[PDB]
């Protein structure tokens, strides 16, 4: 199967989690401490903080912005459903705004009509825009939005370690930045996250959310906390990668031009869209949009029995029936919709060769045939 | 150094682990669902699902019981901090109750008497009791008082898997079961815990909110929810362990009966009490309390400078100053702050031997008589 990731994890961290876990140290140590000084010296932002997972690494944004019960956070139609999960898990209200057909990210223009025509009842308090699949499109400009309108910005780079627009890394535009170390995000831990900033009382106050409360001194308990602690072995893992990171994504970049060139047929045709894989993206993820003609999820199967791993690549937060506010009713979404319906993500990661893109173009131009 | 503990995870687990990384499937696998059952098996509970870690643990039973904004829920004065933080965490508050001085368990006579009192404003939804340091002591009253009451219980058994009171596996008894597989946890995953549950609705209810809401026709997200899986190789490290563990426990309790053989001097003439390391204690933790003539934190220092690392055993919720429950500002608290200031854990791990018991006592006399 040719697979939408299959990370390698250098040898050397394995042997080095080996040791970890024979004599070492288990909980938050060093390696997770030098991560994040590491991560930070990549991203040219202040601070860094490892945690559980990106789900996490967001959750800990909202707690340390004050977002909560009477607040609402705006949100894209299109993301993965924790973007939105989790400003309702803190008692807040997510208000979806469309997405861009061409980026795939938050429509800036629809942005500010929804702020400009917010009058609660709820607080307006930020917007949680995502960099989509890698995508760094309209970061500069949600950073200005956000100032313009007085509101926090929480980046959603779960899926853009990396990623940059513009000189401004993905994660550094506005107040925390937000990642996600799972399988599919080019550096992965299993499951972990960060949280970075440029404030170092929002740095401090995650990290007392972090664990507890906790403060040294002896320990102090400053303040109700959570866990959110990464490991010290999945530190380890996610550190020996991060040196490697911009090689694999220059990598993915290159498939990413193969991708571009091979599908150029079908795009002629009519058969499908193509991402725009701008300056900047980290080609986390391929994600093609299907014509209507297509069902997508019997291309989905049919490639699976060709040995291609193929997906939707997003969820369209108005279709679920989660995220009730008002607003969300009161127009359509018709780009996200199209995007969770007809979007199909196509293998493409830094252990492929432009072989595989070729194989994976061959099979798709077979189903789409037949 | 003799430690507070010291885990020795299996060759053949790190090699599994090797395997997973080089190979193998990251996220929650076999390995983790297989964890799940044995953590069943083991424990006689019909459902178990493995997470984050402890915290998250708690923090998934009091979700999945609608615990929350408007909402109350008891928990002992003496513990982790994380037992009060995450009940405030989900907008509910924390009432506090005092702890019995032998068992350092939540009082059930003193737990009575708040339930007795109590008109609100809150709803009181929960007992959250503690099985503290691995004892089981009051396990079944809990569950009784929760029945008399209408009251859901969460035993937060962070120190106490395989633990048990009276034929009862600590976890078991009522709703839900939370358990920690932190370092000191004798089974440990790093970060690492469980959910365990009788209940499938609720079993169900935790299995969404930890991944999102999802519904594996394919996949459905049915509510709002939060990622607290473990790795597959967290996963293949605890349930490399469990196989071990009673005899890990049964090694545990020899050295606690050395402690108390050794220790009777000094608890003769007053300078210390012991714990009380009952039948069906997992013995986490072996914490005693100084008399209030010795300065703690000096004794700790001098222990460390004769390689003996030594630490209270946990915090006084009603100290710290973060659960302003009218209740809790009422009440007085005077025996988990006892125990809080003056109590003293003791080295006591299954690597230790009966020498390095000896070592630990001799270096703590030493200690108190100079001090
Ligand atoms: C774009 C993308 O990668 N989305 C993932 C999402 N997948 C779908 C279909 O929605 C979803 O993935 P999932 O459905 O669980 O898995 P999958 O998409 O089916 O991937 C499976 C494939 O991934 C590979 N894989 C797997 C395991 C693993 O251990 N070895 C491995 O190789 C392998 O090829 C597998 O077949 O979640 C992760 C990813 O999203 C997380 C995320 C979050 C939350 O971050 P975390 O809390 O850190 O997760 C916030 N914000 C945004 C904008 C996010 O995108
Ligand atoms: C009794 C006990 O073991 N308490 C731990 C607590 N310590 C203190 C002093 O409060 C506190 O530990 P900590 O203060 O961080 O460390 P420590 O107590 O000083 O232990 C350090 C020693 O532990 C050993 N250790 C360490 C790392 C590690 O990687 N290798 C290792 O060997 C080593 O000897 C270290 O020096 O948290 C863990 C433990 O409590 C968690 C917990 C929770 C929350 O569960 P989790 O979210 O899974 O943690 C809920 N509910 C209850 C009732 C709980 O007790």
């Amino acid at each position: 199967m040719i697979k939408l990731s299959q990370p390698q994890i250098p040898e050397f961290a394995i042997e080095k989690v080996a040791d970890i876990l024979r004599g070492g140290q288990l909980v938050h140590g060093d390696e997770c401490n030098l991560f994040e000084q590491e991560l930070a010296e990549y991203l040219g932002v202040k601070h860094a903080l490892v945690v559980s997972n990106g789900t996490a690494a967001l959750h800990l944004a909202l707690l340390a912005l004050n977002i909560g019960p009477g607040d609402a956070v705006i949100v894209p139609d299109f993301t993965f459903t924790a973007t939105a999960n989790i400003v309702e898990m803190v008692g807040a209200k997510a208000i979806i705004v469309d997405v861009d057909k061409t980026s795939y990210n938050l429509d800036p223009q629809k942005l500010q009509a929804c702020i400009n025509e917010w009058q609660g009842p709820e607080t307006l308090k930020a917007i949680m825009p995502v960099l989509e699949f890698g995508n760094p499109t309209h970061l500069n400009a949600y950073r200005d939005i956000a100032k313009q309108h007085g509101l926090f910005m929480i980046e959603d780079a779960a899926c853009a370690l990396g990623a940059s627009e513009q000189g401004t890394m993905v994660g550094t535009a506005a107040e925390f930045g937000c990642f996600s170390f799972h399988p599919r995000a080019t550096l992965t831990t299993g499951e972990g996250g960060a949280v970075v900033t440029n404030d170092t009382e929002l740095y401090n106050k995650v990290a007392l959310l972090r664990s507890h409360g906790m403060q040294r001194t002896g320990v102090v308990f400053k303040c109700v906390g959570l866990n959110y602690r990464l490991t010290n072995f999945q530190g380890a893992i996610g550190r020996a990668i991060l040196p490697e990171l911009n090689q694999w994504i220059a990598k993915r970049r290159e498939l990413a031009n193969q991708y571009r060139e091979l599908l150029a047929p079908l795009v002629e045709v009519g058969k499908l869209t193509l991402p725009s894989i701008v300056e900047g993206h980290s080609v986390q993820t391929y994600m093609t949009v299907l014509a209507d003609n297509f069902e997508r999820s019997d291309v989905i199967e049919a490639l699976r029995s060709k040995q291609v791993e193929s997906n939707l690549g997003a969820q369209s937060m108005s279709s679920l029936g989660l995220f009730n506010h008002k607003y969300n009713t009161e127009q359509q979404y018709p780009e996200g919709t199209r995007l969770y319906t007809h979007g199909l993500a196509l293998p493409l990661h830094e252990g492929m060769n432009a072989e595989d893109v070729a194989t994976v173009v061959s099979a798709l131009t077979e189903v789409l045939e037949h």
